[PDB]
This record gives structure tokens, C-alpha cells and sequence, in this order.
């Protein structure tokens, strides 16, 4: 146990020595600027492994080079150790952060244009300064680091002696003498941190008495890991109530809320900031300075009516069938749950056909402010709960107040008309997308999304495979050009219930109607069907052309 | 601020001044903590909350636990006396604090009404002729004792670890010298422990933490996740052994599941599916150790896989078609056995439907009721070895059927037995709505029962009845008042009710309920007789002469049943 350095550890790693029973970029840089700041680190946990029981159990080795698409999986054991060796039971993600970082490298997929067809390493600025953190790190790329700050690879620390960095710097002629001077007292802390300090501390123990070792670690460390401000805001607020069932109450609600159509996913987290906007309390922040006893009396003293509206959110938004698969904005539920508090209403809205029209009203709020890309629900978000939660008194009385709500939203700059651009982006969207459902719900409002559905390919994918294309005749060039436009909302439509043939036939064996044929088509944008797959191509930009103009009258107010 | 420093004698000064609190709300549990504090195992960092005296009066803040009394003092306390200057709300290191508290500051018939002789205050004690006890890896001894087991053991010298913090450490290193009871060598061997123990609770720095406003209290908390344990620690997941060996984790989730929802419920851990299976792929060591989670034992385990997790399953049914649930089945390491039974003889939901297995599930029943009804540990402690020699047992015997006789031999021969004590029979005939126990023991007195269909325990005399003012209408001595409303709930009172909660049974005397749902005289005498009930009283005053001739009808069957 005692004390120990990351470099001993890091090279026991690499030795193989130190190892992994089975099992964010930005987040790594984190750890490493607390690291050099002095937060130290707590203490690991470790398991020696007797040379009997060696071929025992299927170690693992740390990852050090990450690529989302190459090595993703945490690699076998190469070559067993002839010695004794020790597997981490604790602390694997803080090792595996220092590994890439000093040691490894990190692809991520680039965040694209919507347009599409990198292996980065850890740096640190040494002129680095500080940001309301004190050391900027990053992963870069070579060339994006050899830019004309002084960026520093922190993986040279492990294989170049510090008298020959210290002098590249003091060489350096880029740097004037009050910053050489800066980059060698940086560049030095992180080399006299990472090598040179007793930073790691471990619990270790063999196979016979591993069982009560862990469990003096789950005593004297922590035990029930605070689930962030999260669990502990529950906590905290939770101790202001006179009903000491009320952490239950919460869990109940989110169970419920949860199970209220074909599934949801909301969090406590959620429940407790609704609380605070229907409970018009001045501030909506998920901070403890919010969840006094005075704000917490307010809540307690009309907690079933907020329920109940929390319920009925849910269940209105399952009746334009959301899921938590389609519905991805956890934070737009929040007004809406405050304009069925404002107003009372009950599970009758549902169904009296009376309110049929506010009912669309909403779901033309909601659908398009899931559509844009990003921005509405993002930052800034307490500001506009804030505002939208004022629109809703003001003017709710008499029913949702889209006029006003879609131009406060616009003053927040949040607007919600789209761009001839956002217009073309919406019209390519993928099967997976979940903004393709709502948006076919919009430009289709006529279905019982009350009941079963699913999105469906016209022509099926099945058939967009390349040799069948091909058997058909369809130029090796345009091969794998139409495979991915399969895929894409022109050949995306809304089907009735639950999940071989071309559209053509499927659409004239049931639907015999000339007359009803042709009204489903052009009901569903299809304006035309052709019979032979090499002419889907005139198709799709056909379909879309119609689609397009269709999403931009949809959206036009 | 991360104060590296600081000793247990001020964090505990700190928290008697009422300066360190809380925000929000097992005796061998803390005596482990105090052993390892001594073995020099540090503690974790703490999270501390700073309250500026401007949001003094906002949060509800509640102090530590110090004299803990499940009747009286069972949640912390509120705040007695706010102080006047800035104060701390510990969010991590909760519990770590509240047992140096209780440790350095502070029944069985669980005769609930009986003050007396009934919460026995205990505190802790060490015995500083301490020796490495290899079993329990133990080095110190600490066990919370009462002032009288605490007062002639030859090797054991009990000192309160609470007068540590009440006495000077001289006074105590002189009274352990000038005692004479001790002998020369062994008085050398006591100080050096008294010593360790002020040495550590004062001088030495082994509490650490981080102070933090609310400005920056998001902060800091992400960073010390990030630094100390974020994946919550771990558990003993020897399951990734084996997910990893093996070529799973799903499975067993699934198993788990299923088997928690084969009745109206159940509460099984994904510990017993993997125990089940060394236990029946015929591992000579049961032990949930890592040890027999071999690469080579997974082997036979994954072979056996088909056959246990239907076994498992088949064993859940099984209980609920006894009316066992997770509220009535907490021992649940009871299944074990059963379910080597079930494999061994390879057997299929007909066990539970064939009228040719009913000699053979009577039989099951009545021994598990029975080991369950013991409140000693017949499924508390010894258990990998109970288990292994059952195992031979049930192996031996797969023919006729559960080799009841020469089980129960096994048990006796490993002081698990099954004959009940006197003393042990008459606290079952006292036993209280709640213990789980109770629900068993009517099946056992009652055993013609449609266990199959939904079904309730309720109380002859309604529990509503039975509150002070309701039996001053009926006039009772307000002197056995807070007594009778207790046997309200004790076993005299309580009965098998088919179908599920009657709310039309609840307002009616039982005289006014059986009077009328059950017309015939000669059935309802019989309903009534094979429920235990010669008589019913119509005037609640005379509960109590009910109560004892029921207690006396039930102890009768008890003494048949059991024996
Ligand atoms: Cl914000």
C-alpha cells in the first residue's frame, strides 16, 4: 500500500504486469489537470495473482492505443508474465486514462456536417493559463499542435530524459525569455508529477483473503458512490419533507411515468426540476440552493396535483407515440407538464375531441423543437423554462400559447423557423435518426399514433443489396450509391402496425381502388412507383423534391 | 479545501459541539471498522458541506447517532442547539463518522412493550490482551458488550473504548498498572494495546476531507469522483470470472428475473444462481471464493448450465406453492439444497402438478418451514459445510425420494437441529405479525390450505379495534392497555385468510363475521375448530380470555407438529 509513482505503475502496465479481470477524451484531460493542480488521487485496489492459479482465470490488458472502429475492446493477455502479476479491481478507468495519456493514443469519429465520407494524442499547453482549470490539455493531432501556445506531447515524459526536453524548450527560439522561463517550470511540474511523487496508493491481497480485504475498502472508503449532485440533491431535498416516504414517492413517480406507454426513460433528476417549475419557484437550476425547506414546502404541500401532471405529460406524449427511443429531449416534457398544472387538465384530455386541437398544438411545439439539429434544449435552458413557464401563465387559461411561446423562444435566439439549409438536411435524415419519425409525423399528421406503427422502406432493404442490384442491371458506379439512399427518408415511410415484395405490387394486391390507390400514394408523397430498381434513383430525388417543399410549408410559422 | 490532516478526537469534539452534522437520515459492523482502524487501514476522503450562517435556518440539518434505542432513538436526531457560527453537513463518510461516534460516545423476545430486560444498553469494549484470531484474520477484539458481560477471563481484559475520550491517557495506563488481577508480562502486553488505541483516536492524522461551499460544491464533487471510487467500489463480482472464462453475463440476469417473478414475487441475488452452481455441478467446495471459480470448474458449470437454470426455477415454483415470497422467504439460502434435490432427480413442473409427488413435497415443506423457524443460524453460519454434507446426502438418497430422516441427522450432527427447545416452542405461539417466521408456522399448524390460491394473513379481532381510546368505549384498565393492543398482533390473534384483504371483515367483530358468512352451525364450527378457535368472544373486553385459550390450542399443535 503506502505511497508509489505513476510511472513505476505505468510500467508494470506495460510489462503486462498489471492487469484487468474482464472489465471521454475531454474527461482524460481533466483528470490530468487535477492531477498536476495537487487533488490526489484516492486509493486502488489490487489483486496478486499466486503463480499456481495463474492460467485460472483470462486477464485482460489495459487499452492504451483507443480507436472507436480498431481496437475498442479491452485486448486479451499477450504473453502471461513468468512472474508473479496483480489485477486491478479499482481504479481501472483512472490507469487506463494515464495509459493513453502518456503512453497511447485516441481516434474519435469526427462530429461531421451532415455531408460525410483521426488518431489524436495527449498534449498540454506549457504556456498554459488559466480558464474560470490551470493547465490546458487536449488531444490533438501533430499537425494541429505544430500550429503557430507552446503544445507539448506528454507522452515524451515516458520515453525522452527531462535535461533533453528542458533544453529543446530553452533551444526554442519561438519563445521569448519571460516564456521559456514559464514553459520549463510547467514542463518540469508535469515531468516532476508523473515521475519523481507518491501519487498511487494500494489495497493489495491474495486469493484466500481477497474477500475481506474488499470489504474493508467498501467500509473505510466509500460505499453507495454519490450518484453526483444527483443523488445527492435527492438526498437533500428529500430531508425537507415531513413524509419520511418521500424518496420513495419520487422513484414511484419516475417508475410510473416510465411504464406509461410503450416505455420511457426519465430520470429523478427530472422529477425534482419539474418540481421546482410547477412549484413557480423563482429559480429552476438543479442546484442545492434551490431545494431549501422553504422551496421544498411549496413542493410537498402540492405534490399530487404535480404528479399527476407529470403523468398525464407522459401519457400525452405517448399519445403521439414517443418512446425512449424517439423522444431524446427529456427537457422539453418540462413546459408541457407546467401547462397541465396551470390548467388542471385530466386524463379526459385525452379523449374529449374538444381539445383535439390544442392536443396538435403541442405536438407541433414539440415535434419542432426535436427537429432542429441542436440549440433549443441544449444551454441556456434555465433562462428559457424560466420565460416559456412565464408564457404559459400569462396567456394558458385559455389554451397553449404557441404564438408567444415560438417568439419568446426566438428572443432567447432559440427560434424555431428553420433554414433553407436545416430545410435540405431534414429531407436526407436516416432510418435511425429519431427526428425521421417525428418529422413523417408532421408531414403525415393524419395516423392513430395512439396505437401500433413503425417507419417502413417502401422499396425494402432487403433488395438493396450489390449483387442483386446488380443481377438487375444497375452500373457498378451506381452500386452502393443507391444502397445508401435506401436508407434515406425518400424510400422512409409511416406504416399501421407492427412489422418481400416491390411497392408496385404490394400497393395493387391491396390496394385493388384505382381510385383509393391513387389517393394513398399521393397521401404518402409517393407520386409515382417504378417498376424497375434502376430507376429508383429518379425516384428518390423525385419523392424528395415533393418532400422538401412539403417540410418547408410544414414549418413555415 | 483538502485538509490531509486532522484527528478522530476532533472530528467527534467536533461533532459533540454541533458543529458537524448531517443533512439527510449492525453492532459487529462498527467493531470491524475499529479493528482495522488499528491495523492501520486509512479511511477515505470525506465530502463536507459549509453552511453560511445566512442559510443557516434553510436545510433541516440532523446530528449523528451516539445512544442508539430501536425503541426510542432509531433515526439521528434533529438539531438540539443550532450554532451561531458556520457549521458542516458531511455528504460522504456518513456512516464512518456515526460508528466512531456511537463506538467512542454510545432483544430476541423483542417483548416490544417491556422497557426492561428488554433493551439491554450495550457498549464498545477491546480487549487489549488482543491475539491474532485467523479465522476472522482479526488482530484486535472488539465486541460491544454490556457493563456486566464486560466485568474474569484469564486472556481477556474488556476496556471501554469510551473512556478514551473521558479519562487522561496516564490515569489509564496507571490503572491497567496498578491492577493487580493482571501478572507482570501480561500488564506489558496491555499497555502497548491501551496505547495504540489513544494513540490513534488522538495523535495521529487518519481524517481527511474536502470543505466546500455551495458556489463550487458541483466542482469539487466531480473532481474527487473522478480521483477516488467513481464505479461505486465493486462487489464481489466473480461473475466477470466467468464471463470471461466462459464463452453469459445475460443469462444470468435472466435467470435471476424469472426466478423473481414466478409467484406474486421473489428477491433472489445473482450470488445464489452462481453458488447453486458449484453446488450442483458437483464442486467439491461450495465457497463463493474466487478460488473455485476456476477456469477448469466454469467448465463443468457451463455444461450443467441447461440443467441448473431450469432446476433453479423449478425450485422457485415450488416454494410458491407454499406461499412463499420475497417479504416471507429472507433466508433464501435455503433453496440450495432444494434445488440439488430437484436435479438429481431430474425433475419437471409435473413434480408440482402429479398427486404422486405430494407424500414427496409434504415432506419438503414441513423441513423447510422447520429450518426456517429456528431463529438461530441453521441458515446463518456453517453453511458451505451444511451445504456440502446435504449435498451428500440428497445424492445418496434420490429414490424414494427427500431423504428427510437421514437429513435431519446430518443437521443434528452439525448442531443445526430441528428438535425445538421448550423455551424455543413457546415464543413461536408469541410470535408477531411481522416476524416472517409467523407466516410459515400457520402453514405448518394449518397445513389444509389453498396455498396455490392468493391468500392473507389477517387477525380474528380486527387491528383497528385496538386503539387506546376505541377500549375505553368498551371500558379495559388503561393499566394493560399498551400490552393488548401488542397481543393485537401476537400469533393468538392472527389466522390464514383465502383471497386477499376483505376490507367487508375489517369493520365486523369476528362474532358479526363468521356469524353470518358462515350460516350453517355445523360449519362454521368445523371453519372455526380447524382454524384454532373454540370460542369468540362478542364483548372486547374479554380478548384476553380469548388470547390464552387460543395460545393454549395453538401451543398444542406447536408441541405435535414440531418433536
Ligand atoms: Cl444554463
Amino acid at each position: 500500500q503506502a505511497g508509489g509513482t505513476i510511472r513505476s505503475l505505468l510500467d508494470k502496465v506495460a510489462e503486462q504486469e498489471y492487469l484487468l479481470p474482464a472489465i471521454r477524451p475531454e474527461q482524460i484531460c481533466r483528470l490530468f489537470d487535477s492531477l498536476l493542480q495537487g487533488y490526489p488521487f484516492g486509493t486502488f485496489l489490487f489483486w496478486k495473482i499466486k503463480p499456481e492459479n495463474r492460467d485460472s482465470y483470462q486477464f485482460y490488458q489495459f487499452m492504451q492505443h483507443y480507436h472507436e472502429r480498431d481496437n475498442y475492446h479491452c485486448e486479451n493477455v499477450t504473453q502471461l508474465p513468468e512472474r508473479e502479476f496483480i489485477a486491478v479491481l479499482d481504479g481501472q478507468q483512472r490507469i487506463t486514462a494515464l495509459n493513453i495519456g502518456l503512453r497511447g493514443s485516441f481516434a474519435w469519429k469526427l462530429t461531421g456536417k451532415w455531408w460525410s465520407n483521426p488518431v489524436r494524442r495527449l498534449h498540454l499547453n506549457l504556456l498554459s493559463k488559466p480558464d474560470l482549470s490551470m493547465y490546458d490539455f487536449e488531444f490533438l493531432t501533430d499537425d494541429k499542435a505544430s500550429l503557430d501556445q507552446y503544445w507539448f506531447r506528454v507522452g515524451r515524459i515516458m520515453e525522452e530524459e527531462e535535461d533533453a526536453l528542458i533544453d529543446e524548450v530553452a533551444d526554442d527560439a519561438r519563445l521569448s525569455s519571460e516564456q521559456r522561463k514559464e514553459a520549463r517550470s510547467t514542463l518540469r511540474h508535469l515531468y516532476r508529477t508523473i515521475h519523481d511523487k507518491d501519487k498511487i496508493s494500494f489495497y493489495e491481497e491474495s486469493d484466500q483473503s481477497l474477500e475481506r480485504v474488499l470489504n474493508i475498502f467498501i467500509r473505510m472508503n466509500s460505499g453507495g458512490t454519490t450518484l453526483s449532485y444527483s443523488d445527492l440533491l435527492l438526498s437533500i431535498a428529500v430531508a425537507q419533507w415531513s413524509s419520511l416516504d418521500a424518496r420513495e414517492e419520487i422513484h414511484a413517480l419516475v417508475d410510473e411515468m416510465n411504464r406509461v406507454g410503450d416505455g420511457f426513460n426519465v430520470s429523478k433528476d427530472l422529477v425534482l426540476k419539474a418540481g421546482l417549475m410547477l412549484s413557480d419557484i423563482g429559480s429552476v437550476g438543479f442546484k442545492v440552493e434551490n431545494f431549501n425547506k422553504e422551496n421544498m414546502a411549496i413542493l410537498e404541500k402540492n405534490w399530487t396535483p404535480i404528479r399527476d401532471a407529470l403523468l398525464l405529460s407522459m401519457q400525452l406524449l405517448a399519445s403521439f407515440g414517443f418512446n425512449a427511443q424517439n423522444l431524446r429531449a427529456t427537457s422539453a416534457i418540462l413546459p408541457l407538464a407546467y401547462y397541465l398544472h396551470h390548467r388542471k387538465l385530466t386524463a379526459s384530455y385525452l379523449s374529449r375531441v374538444e381539445y383535439a386541437v390544442d392536443r396538435e398544438c403541442i405536438r407541433n411545439w414539440l415535434i419542432r423543437s426535436l427537429l432542429k439539429a441542436s440549440g433549443i434544449w441544449g444551454s441556456g435552458l434555465d433562462t428559457l423554462l424560466t420565460m416559456l413557464r412565464s408564457d404559459i401563465k400569462q396567456s394558458g387559461d385559455t389554451g397553449f400559447p404557441l404564438a408567444k411561446i415560438e417568439a419568446t423562444m426566438q428572443q432567447r435566439g432559440k427560434s424555431l423557423r428553420f433554414d433553407p439549409e436545416e430545410i435540405s438536411e431534414l429531407a436526407q435524415l436516416d432510418y435511425g435518426n429519431p427526428r425521421t419519425f417525428a418529422l413523417l409525423t408532421l408531414l403525415f399528421p393524419g395516423f392513430d399514433f395512439s396505437r401500433h406503427f413503425h417507419v417502413d422502406h417502401i422499396y425494402p432493404k432487403g433488395l438493396f443489396t450489390r449483387n442483386k442490384l446488380a443481377k438487375v442491371g444497375v452500373p457498378a458506379e451506381q452500386l452502393d450509391e443507391l444502397i445508401e439512399a435506401s436508407n434515406k427518408l425518400p424510400n422512409l415511410q409511416l406504416l399501421e402496425g407492427t412489422i418481400q415484395k416491390m411497392p408496385h405490387e404490394w400497393y395493387a394486391q391491396q390496394w385493388p381502388d384505382v381510385n383509393a390507390r391513387q389517393a394513398h400514394l399521393q397521401s404518402q408523397a409517393i407520386t409515382s412507383l417504378p417498376e424497375q430498381l434502376n430507376q429508383f434513383m429518379d425516384f428518390y430525388r423525385e419523392r424528395q423534391e415533393t418532400l422538401l417543399a412539403r417540410i418547408r410549408t410544414a414549418l413555415q410559422p
